[PDB]
């Protein structure tokens, strides 16, 4: 849609493998959850998403102040991920190793 990309962050459930944490240079388990960052892009036109493990954003360490304005994809989250995505930005962060998946088919 228009204006998509102009935030800083997104947020949203993993469908599959296919993304890589940018933080840990692991890659990121299937049927869990996910953040990016908005970053303009030496080899796109416009502003691309840097992928990473939930507990991984606050390793990152950036601040949320307006999470379901700043944070895209929020509004797809489930009440309690939402609740806890919220919790987590006036918590300043959380930051433990996260799961042992890794972008595998029934790693669960
Ligand atoms: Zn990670």
């Amino acid at each position: 849609m228009a204006e998509s990309s102009d935030k800083l962050y997104r947020v949203e459930y993993a469908k599959s493998g296919r993304a890589s944490c940018k933080k840990c240079s692991e890659s990121i388990p299937k049927d869990s959850l996910r953040m990016a960052i908005m970053v303009q892009s030496p080899m796109f036109d416009g502003k691309v998403p840097h992928w990473y493990h939930f507990s991984c954003f606050w390793k990152v360490g950036h601040s949320i102040r307006h999470p379901d304005v700043e944070v895209d994809g929020f509004s797809e989250l489930r009440w309690d991920d939402q609740q806890k995505v919220k919790k987590t930005a006036e918590a300043g962060g959380v930051t433990g190793k996260g799961q042992d998946g890794i972008g595998s088919k029934a790693e669960k």
